[PDB]
C-alpha cells in the first residue's frame, strides 16, 4: 500500500474531470477512481484511475455511502484534499 495526499483545485464553471465507485466489501464501503479525464485538474493533481479515496479533507470516508461521498465532494467547492491508496503490480 502507497498513500499520497492531493491537493486538487479547479475553477468555478469546471469539474474536476474524474468519476469514481463505491465497492461493498466482505460490508465495507470502498471508494475508489474509476476514469479521470486528460489534463484534467483530477490527472495534473496526481490523481489515477484504481486509487481509493480514503480521506477527503480529513474526513475518513471509509465506510461512507456513495451519495454521501458524492455530496461530501460537491460541497468541497473548487479546492479538494483526497488521501490516495494504491499500489502497482510493477
Ligand atoms: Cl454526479
Amino acid at each position: 500500500q502507497q498513500r499520497k495526499v492531493l491537493t486538487l483545485e479547479k475553477e468555478d464553471n469546471q469539474t474536476f474531470g474524474f468519476e469514481i465507485q463505491t465497492y461493498g466489501l466482505h460490508v465495507e464501503m470502498v471508494t475508489f477512481v474509476c476514469r479521470v479525464h486528460e489534463s484534467s485538474p483530477a490527472q495534473l493533481a496526481g490523481l489515477t484511475p484504481g486509487d481509493t479515496i480514503a480521506s477527503v479533507n480529513g474526513l475518513n470516508v471509509e465506510g461512507i455511502r456513495h451519495r454521501e461521498i458524492v455530496d461530501i465532494i460537491k460541497a468541497s467547492g473548487n479546492v479538494l484534499r483526497l488521501e490516495t491508496l494504491y499500489s502497482s503490480t510493477l
